[PDB]
């Protein structure tokens, strides 16, 4: 028997990459997988990853979810990826005929986390076992579950909110300062969507999380014990979700540059796929990379959407300034293969925004991190990485979207990262645990086998 | 539900590639695949390829076949690849407990053509549907089945059901020589093809004309197993490397101005022929990618072309727009790869089924094959005669037109509603 599993996708490489990786993991574990795509994708990288997956995995069927005519003026946010989520969610009642058509009959529908609220009833109407694909850390899933209860406890969310704490089941309490800045702003579409999704998480049969048990200490089995007692769906740790074979192009220009660099001497720098630094922070980060005295691979973005980042890096910095930076390290304003770079022996450290995929990729390849939170869940993710002993995260720097860090300060912490031996030692240790988790008899491999055997 | 299919592997890089490609094709068509391997492999290419398939297809399971001690004293031949076949066949009875142990329960056993006679009864014991993976052209397959009745009775010809008659001159050179281990197998196998459930041929309907349905109608009446057209067998994912030294060289060459020359993994040219093929490649005035199997002119050759004495990614070279033609030995795997990438080919048969394949290639309108050359093992060709033949190849526009036409016919065959896709789905919808 081979259980048929559907994947409901949403906007963003931060959501697509674990979706496609998990889809690949499923197919390699004797399951038939059907991914439900929507077009046109907000970014080009989204289109390529799907096509490459479908090319490398012909047995993965694609069914297109045609969304309703969307009026962006109705939505609160101006974020192209968030707007996409809502467009899908507003077309929720049309997924039902799409799913019934699918042959052979599905065993489970794996819903993307931003789409849980709107689409988990659709699975219930079809008596379909539904599972949440959570793309962030377990500590964030726990907050997003708890946050609806927290906001209901406040008369006014404006003034009564200083910097107290929000209690999390099984985790260290989260300060308001580590909470996604958009959460303070209820009546923001992102906030209202996550509040709804976190409320509906309990309606799913389980929650897929890109993590392994050794990463969080020994708190996960106890949490699930209490979750089962409280009638909540279990946390299903299936991470680290392995990168697909199409994510490895051995002949990339940045990879070839790395081959000429001393091992462990290069600082990889990136802030994800949907966020860009301010012009001032970009100019300062470039200054800090020169001051660091370390070889660096810097990935730059001036806009969120790659399609729209048409401006040459020259106009932002000046030809002279940019010409100077290229002398000290590799700089590219284009999509690069992150995990392929992270596995390169030349990379000794990673300056990241704190996105979970990047973080988990670094965990998987054993690269020490300097987490520089910019927005959203990156501060909560920062704290997870710090307690893991793999990364350092400068609380002094605050949020990147609201605080500016100058060149001298940036250069010193990169030095600290490059010479931080405890992070290096933990990196090798933590990587071997991640590998052991997906190997047969591993923690993650055990949970995935249990899921498939139930499907079936 | 996912049907579990077992692939019986034999030695031979020529036989391994279609097996590994059909194994992948099965997985991509929703089947669980278990390949039966034997170690140590004859060549590193086999070991490397098998490892790369297992590395890229974790869901495919490998169960090693441990064989009886071979007695290479007899050994009715000195060929390393053929000798292993008999070593596999001598221990055919030892497969039963292995195949039975395989879980989940198997739906079909795809057995490689050289071991059919010795392994088709093994499928009968397990109540398993048996399929033979034929690695050569359809014309060769009929010759293989019609040959045993023929020896039960030279410029003459052998009558072949469904095809043009084959001259004894195009028949494999070892076929005339009975008492050869190669022959004895082929005789036994050909008489045993009727015992199997289906013959899997790396081909599509359009390539052999509309004769395949008419044949299958006739085949069914006599109680014979059907011809299963599942071609072309597309190269696996591990069979493409974004940067190889040859690929980087092609990127500096004009579109379709390069002649690719390869004679397969098994065969090796004579020292005299290599020196003659070299001068002919210079005399052609063309760019060329030369694959050599076994100093003053070593520099001269590299001036207007590329020379390599190593395993290359053939299918990736043939996809490249810089390659305008293919000087091939005529191996059906190499031939079908040129069909897939629409590369017109100069067929130079050297041994075995290559004269037969050449006859199939000529009728396809995809290639030219020089009858004035005969067998490469039996004949030597001067540089002057070679160059003019390559020049005719590069300047043969009607070949290139039929080439581009056939690639579309081939590509449409594996697409949905295509020829090969239909027969494949029907097979798996019977297993089911
Ligand atoms: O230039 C880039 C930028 C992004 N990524 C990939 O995009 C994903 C982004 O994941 P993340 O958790 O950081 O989500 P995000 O912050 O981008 O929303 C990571 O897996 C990276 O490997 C990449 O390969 N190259
Ligand atoms: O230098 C080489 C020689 C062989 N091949 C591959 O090996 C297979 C050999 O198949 P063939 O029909 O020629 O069998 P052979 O005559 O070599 O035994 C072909 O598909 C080629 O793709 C290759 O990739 N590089």
């Amino acid at each position: 028997s081979c259980p048929h599993v559907a994947l409901l996708l949403s906007s963003g490489m931060g959501h697509l990459t674990p979706c496609l990786r998990f889809a690949a993991t499923l197919v390699q574990h004797h399951c038939r997988v059907t991914i439900i795509t929507n077009y046109p994708t907000v970014s080009v990288a989204e289109s390529r990853a799907i096509s490459l997956l479908l090319s490398d995995f012909p047995q993965i069927t694609e069914k297109q979810f045609h969304l309703l005519p969307f009026d962006p003026s109705t939505a609160n946010t101006t974020d192209p990826f968030f707007l996409r989520w809502e467009a899908i969610r507003r077309s929720a009642h049309l997924l039902n005929p799409l799913l019934s058509s699918i042959s052979p009959p599905l065993s489970a529908l794996v819903i993307d986390s931003p789409l849980v609220s709107s689409f988990v009833p659709v699975a219930a109407n079809l008596d379909l076992p539904s599972y949440v694909l959570f793309t962030s850390s377990t500590r964030m899933c726990s907050l997003q579950e708890t946050f609806p209860a927290f906001v209901a406890s406040k008369t006014n969310f404006d003034s009564i909110q200083l910097d107290d704490v929000i209690e999390i089941p099984g985790f260290s309490p989260v300060p308001v300062s580590s909470v996604p800045p958009d959460f303070l702003n209820l009546n923001h579409l992102f906030t209202t969507m996550l509040i709804q999704n976190g409320q509906s998480f309990r309606k799913a049969n389980g929650i897929l999380i890109n993590t392994f048990e050794a990463l969080e200490g020994g708190i996960l089995p106890g949490i699930n014990d209490k979750r089962a007692a409280d009638g909540l769906p279990p946390y299903c740790s299936v991470g680290p979700l392995l990168p697909c074979k199409f994510e490895k192009t051995e002949c990339s220009a940045p990879v070839k540059w790395l081959d000429d660099q001393p091992e462990g001497s290069v600082v990889y720098v990136s802030f994800g796929s949907r966020f860009a630094l301010s012009s001032e922070q970009i100019k300062e980060l470039g200054d800090g990379l020169i001051r660091s005295g370390c070889r660096f691979l810097w990935v730059v973005k001036c806009k969120k959407v790659d399609q729209e980042d048409e401006e040459s890096l020259d106009e932002l910095l000046g030809r002279d300034v940019l010409e100077k930076i290229k002398k000290y390290g590799f700089v590219i304003k284009n999509w690069v293969n992150q995990q392929e770079i992270l596995d390169h022996r030349a990379v000794g450290g990673f300056v990241t925004h704190g996105g979970w995929n990047s973080s988990m990729e670094a965990v998987w390849h054993g690269v020490p991190m300097l987490v520089w939170p910019q927005f959203g869940d990156q501060k909560i993710n920062a704290e997870v990485i710090e307690r893991s002993g793999l990364g350092m995260w400068v609380k002094r720097w605050g949020w990147g979207t609201q605080q500016l860090v100058k060149g001298e300060e940036i250069g010193e912490r990169i030095k600290d990262l490059m010479g931080n031996n405890p992070l290096r030692v933990r990196a090798k240790t933590l990587r071997e645990e991640a590998r052991k988790a997906i190997e047969v008899g591993g923690s993650s491999e055990k949970t995935l086998k249990e899921l498939i055997e139930n499907w079936k």
